[PDB]
């Protein structure tokens, strides 16, 4: 019942800004390589997922739509609710899932364990 005001409601300003340079001598090279690798695996992952979910979604939605659309013309009283339910639910779920999965995908990828390095592996797949 009670909300979970703490995972963000605490208001932290998104934890500092998007900038915060702090180099000296070796930190430059270290941060350079680490940075490139970070955005590399991050952008690469989010990318593959984007194109993958985009093509997959479009494909399914396309076929499904054409189906419920071609059938929507066929007789069937209560059938109207069946087609409207499956359809409305199909898109609503596709957009809702993509939206959520997206926010989380970027929210996690942006703070991935590889970004900071110095730790064990997580079975990352390419």
């Amino acid at each position: 019942m009670v909300d979970y005001s703490v995972w963000d409601h605490i208001e932290v300003s998104d934890d500092e800004d998007e900038t915060h340079p702090n180099i000296d001598t070796a930190s430059l090279f270290r941060w350079r390589h680490q940075a490139r690798v970070e955005r590399m695996e991050q952008f690469q992952k989010e990318k593959e997922e984007l194109d993958r979910g985009c093509r997959e979604c479009k494909r399914k939605v396309a076929e499904c739509q054409r189906k419920l659309k071609e059938l929507e013309v066929a007789e069937g009283g209560k059938a109207e609710l069946e087609r409207l339910q499956a359809e409305a639910q199909q898109l609503r779920k596709e957009e809702r899932s993509w939206e959520q999965k997206l926010e989380e995908m970027r929210k996690k990828e942006k703070s991935m364990p590889w970004n900071v390095d110095t730790l064990s592996k997580d079975g990352f797949s390419k």
